[PDB]
């Protein structure tokens, strides 16, 4: 009962805002049977095809998620482009949010950012659920405050190499050890202010420089505590790399005093909101929780 | 405290559509543009219609935005340029008294009990901040989904008034009991206009002798028993909010034993749906 299958009647898809590998996102409008009203959504169409049984049974887990920062699927329409149905985050992925506010995030954002990915991803392996696909792309901007783990579980279709830990890359294995890499590869992003991984790499060779023991670099705004916990996400034994309940503590513990671990021009003008605006956002926008 | 109202200034939000008007002024539709920022968030906007004056606006907006229940609304933010705009959140349902009308021949007992315990615990819970509503009518109830409802715009409506509110100007939790009252009948005609074609100046002469807004046609005695205990000349004799909660929600247990619909709740799939996407406030 935690996933509502539509009518095409009922949705009706209105703009366009974005793609990647397993379809296309449109912001939309739900028109509820027998109502007046227009409802926005977001609606994913995907585009791969080989059962009525597969979907389905993977969109009740994603439909099962209970996290703050992880976000529910919420319903589906089976239609020829089957059309996924979530809320609507109006603020975007928070790639583009840190590339287009690169000149106003401060070391308590980007911190707390960290805390709450991690939050998020610590939730997913609770539930014995592997993401494979976590990056800076599929985290969206609820509020500037409040961000949410997206598109998990769209393992019924298809690779991030740059993304992806060695072991994945090598022998397709999937743990949350492997979330563990790629939670350091969109870390890496965060601090480099949306930068890309292995810049002008080929995909091919990820993995030879991988094994030579090549890691993205120290992003200029690292203190070397923060750089050392993305180099550990990054170890070739799994085992060793830390685990997503103890990120969220050493990430808790660095935002309490987020000026001594990253370095940002003009830091201390740029703080957290008020109570005042923190308590306006969430009636308005962000009432979870 | 201070910290629950928004200052806005008139450059982060615009008025795009007028959603209606009512005794102090116009309400539209607006979006709130976050400076920075390139979103547009909806809002509602309610402009008076007539700079110290604006701190006695500010001492009772304070108070407004200081109310926090899920039958409840809040307000949220305050702009003061010539004519006072205050913000809060857009229901996209409107109120609950048009909405009764425009969907009076799909409502059942179990909606419109339940709509009379939410406006009860609302109403419960002002009386507990000690604050009397005085504007208590179906025409201040938003509805935030079909399943959840509000009670709205406090800090003359004669047809909803105590007797003495009308002859003396007492406003009391027991005068808000009154309108409590008109307000369940209203939900129970599906809408119907209080004391229809009666001029405003000969309700109090028509209270005085004894007569009441008569018995809807689908409610039981048990129900519009309560009503006329809620219009009784003695304020101290009418129930109180937290004994309407109680004798209400028994009602909404066994619900066609005490309302007769002609034709008589959502799935918890449809439930979860809409509070997702509408509703994530924690009731
Ligand atoms: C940042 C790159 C990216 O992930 N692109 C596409 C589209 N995605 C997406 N975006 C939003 N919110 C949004 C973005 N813009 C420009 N406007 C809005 O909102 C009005 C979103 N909200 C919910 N979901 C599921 C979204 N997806 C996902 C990628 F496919
Ligand atoms: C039933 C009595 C009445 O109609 N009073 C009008 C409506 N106003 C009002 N409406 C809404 N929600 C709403 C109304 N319509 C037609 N569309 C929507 O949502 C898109 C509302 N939300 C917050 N506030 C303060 C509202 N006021 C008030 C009177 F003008």
């Amino acid at each position: 009962a935690l996933l509502r299958i539509l009518k095409e009647t009922e949705f009706k898809k209105i703009k366009v805002l974005g793609s990647g590998a397993f379809g296309t996102v449109y912001k939309g409008l739900w028109i509820p049977e027998g109502e007046k009203v227009k409802i926005p959504v977001a609606i994913k169409e995907l585009r791969e095809a080989t059962a009525n049984k597969e979907i389905l049974d993977e969109a009740y887990v994603m439909a099962s998620v209970d996290n703050p920062h992880v976000c529910r699927l919420l319903g589906i329409c089976l239609t020829s482009t089957v059309q996924l149905i979530m809320q609507l985050m109006p603020f975007g992925c928070l790639l583009d949010y840190v590339r287009e506010h690169k000149d106003n995030i401060g070391s308590q954002y980007l911190l707390n950012w960290c805390v709450q990915i991690a939050k998020g991803m610590n939730y997913l392996e609770d539930r014995r659920l592997v993401h494979r696909d976590l990056a800076a792309r599929n985290v969206l901007v609820k509020t500037p405050q409040h961000v949410k783990i997206t598109d998990f579980g769209l393992a019924k279709l298809l690779v991030p190499i740059k993304w992806m830990a060695l072991e994945s890359i090598l022998h397709r294995i999937y743990t949350h050890q492997s979330d563990v890499w790629s939670y350091g590869v969109t870390v890496w992003e965060l601090m480099t202010f949306g930068s890309k991984p292995y810049d002008g790499i080929p995909a091919s060779e990820i993995s030879s420089i991988l094994e030579k023991g090549e890691r993205l670099p120290q992003p200029p705004i690292c203190t070397i505590d923060v750089y050392m916990i993305m180099r550990k996400c990054w170890m070739i034994d799994a085992d060793s790399r830390p685990k997503f309940r103890e990120l969220i503590i050493e990430f808790s513990k660095m935002a309490r005093d987020p000026q001594r671990y990253l370095v940002i021009q003009g830091d201390e003008r740029m703080h957290l909101p008020s109570p005042t605006d923190s308590n306006f956002y969430r009636a308005l926008m962000d009432e979870e929780d």
